[PDB]
């Protein structure tokens, strides 16, 4: 059992040590889509790619490349979208892809700004009466109403094809309180905000996958999607025994290099699912 296996790394501070053999361990897989000299500006960080097997395509003949992953669970029946915080050159490529996957929740993990840089493109609009246009994906952007709590916000977008007139609700949810250093020191706020989003209907087989996102797309949306992932498959199981936390995260790195950043993002991940585990046993 995980508790058990938590408390042994813990007192003997193997966190490192642990994180060490998964980064040993994980996929290797060509990204030379990524690597094409007319896609460096389509990437926030030169060592952060997409995968060729697992990369989203956009539906445009020109270039087709954005930089995100399909994560596909098989077991958990469970899908994600993991792609980077938009640049200001990709805010139209983001919308298309979450217009062209037919993805309801979009699932943000950062500010706009961190550390004082700019971590993400603002692609939302901040009042009701001043939509967005993409000219380039031809697709219009409203908001429609927000819910600002204490550690997230909910936002309601209309999302607009201007091509075809037809309009989707999507949902934003913003976790605003992720510390600039180090993770959220208890991970109630952060099980509570992936409830919302359960409860929202944003995961389910009926919609698209959802679209997840920090400043990369490895780090904190790797925990968000490690998380869910392994309770969902403790209830597939209902015995939180048979589920190997470091097993989940290798088959999640067959689809997108990197995910979970730091030996605190790896501990924090467990925690949540222990704690989690209380609320599903
Ligand atoms: C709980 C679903 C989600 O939050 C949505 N919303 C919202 O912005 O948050 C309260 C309103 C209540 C139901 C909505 O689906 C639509 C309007």
């Amino acid at each position: 059992e995980m508790e058990k296996e938590f408390e042994q790394i813990d007192k003997s501070g193997s966190w490192a040590a642990i994180y060490q053999d998964i980064r040993h361990e994980a996929s290797d897989f060509p990204s030379r889509v990524a690597k094409l000299p007319k896609n460096k500006n389509r990437n926030r960080y030169r060592d952060v790619s997409p995968f060729d097997h697992s990369r989203i395509k956009l539906h445009q003949e020109d270039n087709d490349y954005i930089n995100a992953s399909l994560i596909k669970m098989e077991e958990a029946q469970r899908s994600y979208i993991l792609t980077q915080g938009p640049l200001p050159n990709t805010v139209g490529h983001f919308w298309e892809m979450v217009w062209e996957q037919k993805s309801r929740g979009v699932v943000m993990l950062n500010r706009v700004m961190e550390k004082g840089s700019l971590k993400c493109a603002q692609y939302w609009p901040q009042k009701e009466e001043k939509e967005m246009i993409f000219e380039d994906t031809n697709l219009k952007l409203t908001l429609i109403s927000e819910d600002i709590k204490s550690y997230y916000t909910v936002r309601q977008l209309e999302l607009e094809n201007l091509t075809t007139q037809e309009t989707r609700e999507i949902l934003h949810f913003h976790y605003t309180t992720w510390p600039d250093f180090g993770v959220p020191e208890s991970p109630a706020s952060f099980l509570n905000f992936l409830f919302k989003v359960r409860e929202s209907g944003s995961l389910s087989p009926e919609h698209g996958p959802v679209v997840v996102h920090c400043s990369a797309g490895i780090g904190r949306s790797g925990t968000f999607c490690l998380a869910d992932t392994c309770l969902l498959l403790m209830d597939k199981r209902k015995d939180p025994s048979s589920v190997d936390i470091k097993k989940v995260l290798l088959e999640m790195r067959k689809f997108r290099m990197g995910l979970i950043q730091t030996a605190d993002q790896l501990r924090f991940s467990y925690l949540a699912v222990i704690e989690g585990a209380k609320f599903i046993m």
